């Protein structure tokens, strides 16, 4: 982490990590995919008003590029960042495959660009939002607002946004000689409320989570209705268990009624404060119309499954 300081200090910081999974009918893969390091800044001006310099890398692309503002109420970040929504995230304790209960990431990749992200703390009570500027346009409409709290054991938060992109890929389809793409004006337009519920070894959390979707010049209407329960115990001190339980069901205005579910279970060892194993099964089966596993990063694409098993053993190391 740190370096050089006085009013301010220069974090230098990442994460080693090498993961496989096991997706089912598929070849085992490898990688230190997800692995990351950065360097952040901070320097004190007057009262409380200072800054941040967070600049993250992962083929070295870049994760993060915040320049960021702490001010004498709130923090006001600008550029790429991830989405409120996903550091507001929800119910999933999982490192591989959970997340499905999740709607803000359906089309945004939980991370736009030129994103400007307000944080406000006090209290257990915070208020977090994000908003980004849709400059080309080709990037998405974003706006995002977040409140929570905290009641000695019970740590709900609620929110939402929506969300656009005008011409999201979604695939092709070919006329026997003609392969034309299928590029439309679609809108996610998510609310979510969650809870969690920490005693002693223990932590339970439930997420409802609705979300829609539609087209501009279009008839058209997808009702994402969702559910995560989940929790984590400390079964040693430095062991600790998980399993969680998303439940999506999708309602065609026209008809057609689909859902999904998702079952973790798994385990993390955490040899010290920059180590850690975690191991990890997910079984499912159904559609989702895609999601993001925050933990992982691993970005799923929509789609639609069978009764699979899938498997996650990976390991870190932070500095």
């Amino acid at each position: 982490e740190i370096l050089k300081s006085d009013a301010g200090t220069v974090d230098f910081y990442g994460q080693l990590r090498t993961e496989l999974k096991f997706l089912e009918d598929k070849d085992p893969t490898i990688g230190s995919g997800s692995s990351r390091a950065g360097v952040d800044a901070n320097y004190t001006v007057n009262d409380s008003l200072a800054l941040q310099g967070k600049v993250e890398f992962a083929d070295m692309y870049v994760r993060n590029h915040i320049l960021g503002v702490k001010t004498n109420f709130g923090k006001f970040s600008f550029g790429k960042q991830w989405t409120t929504s996903d550091d507001v995230y929800g119910a999933d304790y999982s490192y591989f495959f959970g997340g499905t209960g999740l709607r803000y990431g359906t089309l945004s990749d939980a991370l736009h660009d030129s994103q400007v992200k307000y944080v406000y703390e006090a209290d257990s009570f915070w208020v977090k939002a994000g908003y980004g500027f849709p400059e080309d346009n080709a990037k998405q409409e974003l706006a995002e607002l977040y409140v929570g709290a905290t009641f000695g054991d019970l740590a709900v938060h609620a929110g939402g946004g929506q969300n656009r992109d005008k011409a999201f890929k979604v695939g092709s389809n070919t006329v026997g000689t003609t392969t034309t793409d299928i590029k439309a004006d679609v809108t996610n337009s998510y609310f979510e409320v969650t809870g969690e519920y920490t005693i002693g070894d223990a932590l339970i959390g439930v997420t409802y989570y609705n979300a829609e979707l539609d087209v501009e010049n279009n008839p058209l209407v997808i009702d994402e209705d969702a559910i995560s329960v989940a929790g984590t115990y400390k079964v040693a001190d430095k062991t600790k268990l998980y399993a969680g339980y998303e439940y999506v069901m999708q309602e065609a205005n026209t008809g057609a009624d689909e859902d999904g579910t998702l079952v973790y279970l798994g385990v993390e060892y955490k040899f010290a404060s920059w180590a850690r194993v975690y191991a990890e099964y997910g079984y499912g089966d159904g559609t989702t119309l895609g999601y993001t596993n925050k933990g992982s990063d691993a970005e799923v694409k929509a789609t639609k499954v069978d009764s699979a098993n899938n498997f996650g053993i990976g390991a870190r190391y932070y500095w």
